[PDB]
């Protein structure tokens, strides 16, 4: 790396204000990541393949026909890493279990050397005071599971991931003590099955076959099941005798009214709905929100009533995903046939009011700055959803893929991202907001799903050629917030 790599960035030393003592006793600061997105390994160790694996093999799907194969091959250089977590002072480490990694099939014959994995990368951040905060889904469904009965569209789903969700509680649960089902379900539901952006890469007319307006609501009342599921036998099996909690990561995007008028203030709602409801209200209230109801009617499953019951307070706690926030519009008129999901909402969107933009916009052609989002978001869930317990689960920013070590190390505007956000956050807990928690998105610099390796989202930046590390100013801006 040249020499200006190692220039002193100042705005490392300003905190602005933010502090451990700015926060509630025992608050979590940690990093988020996911099996595929930093093992590597994707075809060795025992691993079975995953929906992602058959996903990356189309060509054109990533970028310079990249793949996770490898990584930043965490599978191997896991002890520098959780090293440097504690070098940059987090207490805590949110990372994914890969099911087939465990259950190559998803079901039956336990890979060990997968466990054995999982148990050396738990044993060391314990042994270094790293808090395991264990993620049982990130995107990789079995490939076997949706070559058997198409994974998340089927009611065979529910019994083989609380299957898997199980095995991990009694194999891991002597040191894990903070637990999610799932991350993200609407967007698994979302990117998977309504327009096929992510695997399995089903929609209607896609070529993998679907149908967008049934499909979604088919893998999210699934995906609700099998979290109700796996929370059923924690709850019944492990949880008096490990002491531990289990909670669900959910993304949520702040949709603001465009103005005060009421169509867009309940188009504003209506987003919502769609967006976090769908999965909220089912696990706080035992329903779906109003407005999905009627507007998607027949295409949305419904709970028994036995299964409402499993799934009304299936969480010790909620994780929040945060990163951005847009202006939200009544469409005028809606179009009568259904289409799709996104197309359900009945919104339109906008990203500039008053010809100034929301804030500006990342690397991430979804990503816009705008750190007062973060404190509406977390308030609205705490004034909807009966002040729940909350980690903010995942916050940060990208960077484009093609910068260099000696100015990608130099991200200022990801420090004043986090400055800004955690800012905002911190007021929204001053003001009664129960979170407990946050969490960073990403330590390392990794494989960003569609967009491969063309963004950057790491406080560590990772040179792809020899997979070394390389803290970035952000990471040394933590580092002195929190000591």
């Amino acid at each position: 790396a040249a020499p200006f790599t190692y220039w002193l960035n100042p705005e490392i030393y300003d905190a602005g204000g933010l502090s451990r003592r700015a926060f509630p006793e025992g608050f979590v600061f940690g990093t988020a990541a996911s099996a595929y997105q930093v093992e590597g390994m994707a075809k060795q160790g025992g691993r079975g393949p995953s929906i992602w694996d058959a996903f990356i093999e189309k060509p054109g799907t990533i970028p310079n026909n990249a793949t996770a194969d490898v990584t930043v091959d965490e599978y191997h250089r896991y002890k520098e890493d959780v090293n440097i977590m504690k070098n940059m002072g987090f207490d805590a480490y949110r990372f994914s279990i890969s099911w087939s990694r465990i259950f190559p099939n998803g079901t039956g014959m336990v890979n060990q050397e997968g466990v054995d994995y999982y148990n050396r990368l738990i044993d060391y951040m314990v042994k270094k005071g790293i808090k395991p905060y264990a993620n049982l889904y990130h995107y990789d469904l079995p490939l076997a599971l949706h070559e058997q009965y198409l994974g998340w569209l089927s009611p065979n789903i529910v019994e083989a991931f609380a299957d898997y969700a199980d095995f991990c509680f009694q194999t891991f649960g002597d040191r894990v003590k903070d637990w999610f089902t799932f991350n993200e379900p609407r967007c698994v539901a979302a990117l998977g099955y309504d327009n096929g952006f992510h695997a399995p890469g089903r929609c209607s007319g896609c070529d993998a076959g679907g149908n967008s307006t049934t499909e979604p609501y088919l893998a999210a009342h699934h995906l609700i099941l099998s979290h109700a599921a796996a929370v059923k036998r924690y709850r019944e099996k492990y949880q008096l005798y490990q002491k531990g909690r289990i909670g669900i990561l959910l993304d949520f995007v702040w949709y603001e009214p465009f103005s005060d008028s009421n169509a867009d203030r309940a188009a504003a709602q209506r987003a919502r709905d769609f967006h976090l409801g769908w999965f909220l209200d089912p696990i706080i209230h035992g329903r779906y929100p109003y407005s999905m109801l009627e507007i998607v009617k027949d295409r949305m499953p419904t709970f028994s009533d036995e299964e409402s019951r499993m799934v009304k307070d299936s969480i010790d706690y909620v994780g929040i995903n945060h990163y951005t926030s847009f202006y939200m519009k009544d469409p005028g008129p809606w179009n009568l046939t259904p289409t799709s999901y996104q197309d359900d909402w009945h919104v339109g969107f906008a990203y500039e009011r008053n010809g100034v933009p929301i804030g500006a916009q990342a690397n991430s052609y979804w990503l816009y700055i705008v750190p007062w989002g973060i404190n509406k978001a977390v308030t609205y869930v705490k004034e909807t959803y009966g002040n729940p317990t909350m980690i903010l689960s995942e916050n940060g920013m990208d960077q484009p893929g093609n910068v260099s070590i000696t100015q990608g190390v130099h991200d200022t505007v990801r420090i004043r991202y986090y400055r800004n956000y955690i800012t905002e956050l911190k007021k929204a807990i001053d003001d009664g907001a129960k979170v407990i928690g946050y969490f960073a998105w990403s330590l390392l610099d990794n494989f960003e799903w569609r967009l491969g390796y063309t963004s950057r989202f790491g406080i560590v930046y990772v040179d792809y050629k020899t997979l070394k590390r390389y803290p970035k100013d952000s990471a040394f801006w933590f580092k002195n917030m929190l000591s």
